[PDB]
């Protein structure tokens, strides 16, 4: 499906245009980034048995998914402005989010995502277990404090949420439980979740988790698997368009649900205020 329309787009503002003709306008970003520590064996088939969020003159699949979902959707964003959170690592876990800069402060373009990615992945010491519901909490207290405004949060994750070690007997973990409610919580304002998986997985579980989230007013997550796309045998510029297509082709009418269910613009008053920690550097 993805694959047959992104074959007929050529480079990411070819997408961009795509999403305004469908729809999308203003629009705001929200990156939170997956510091676990099986990021350090999750490269072994994807990413020639280094580390996922190793650095060199290449960019690993962090700093690549980071630039083309950064290169597709600044068109959309009005103030440039990036709030960007780590989760995973050892200040965290899966309790809490720390933002990329002091005191919470917004990145300034997906340009400055990248750079300070590579000042802060040194200093972490990376852990788990994994669980998305503090960021999506992180997430939904930076749409209700900006009153309502439209807000896509892009996860970059190298795991799905952490199984129960009774999982086969039908039971969920604390952090199924608190990720899939974050996920029914966040339908209820302005936000589009996307889910974007790097590294090796596996991630064969996903389209099952998907079925599996309760109802919700509208669909407001997408798992994209990074990794397949970017292991196809055809051309990069074309990869490329075929992922960002894939993250986000969905977009535009889940904003368009947000307007018709009158979520837009105003603020719910049930979100709690997560405060993210302060980076660990
Ligand atoms: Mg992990
Ligand atoms: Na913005």
């Amino acid at each position: 499906r993805y694959s047959k329309i992104s074959d007929n787009y050529s480079s990411l503002l070819q997408v961009s245009e795509a999403l305004g003709r469908a729809g999308l306008e203003s629009s705001n970003l929200i990156v939170g980034i997956d510091f676990t520590k099986s990021n350090e064996w999750t490269g072994a088939k994807s990413f020639n048995r280094k580390s996922l969020h190793h650095l060199s003159n290449t960019p690993n699949p962090y700093e690549q998914a980071i630039t083309i979902i950064g290169r597709t959707l600044a068109a959309f964003d009005e103030d440039n402005l990036i709030p960007c959170y780590g989760f995973g690592d050892a200040s965290t876990h899966d309790q809490d989010v720390f933002s990329f800069y002091p005191e919470g402060r917004f990145c300034n373009g997906f340009e400055e995502v990248l750079a300070r990615y590579r000042e802060i992945v040194p200093q972490l010491k990376l852990a788990g277990p994994t669980s998305f519901a503090p960021i999506i909490e992180m997430a939904m207290t930076v749409v209700e404090q900006s009153s309502g405004q439209y807000h896509v949060l892009v996860i970059i994750a190298d795991g799905q949420v952490t199984r129960s070690v009774d999982t086969e007997h039908g039971r969920l973990s604390p952090q199924e439980q608190k990720t899939v409610d974050a996920i029914v919580k966040a339908s209820t304002l302005p936000l589009s979740i996307v889910l974007v998986g790097v590294g090796d997985g596996p991630w064969d579980m996903m389209q099952e988790f998907d079925d599996n989230i309760p109802a919700r007013a509208f669909d407001n997550f997408q798992f994209v698997n990074f990794t397949e796309i970017m292991s196809k045998n055809k051309d990069q510029s074309r990869k490329e368009t075929e992922f960002a297509l894939s993250a986000l082709m969905a977009i535009p009418p889940q904003y368009k649900a947000t307007i018709e269910l009158n979520l837009l613009g105003v603020r719910n008053g049930n979100i709690p205020q997560r405060i993210p920690l302060p980076p660990p550097v």
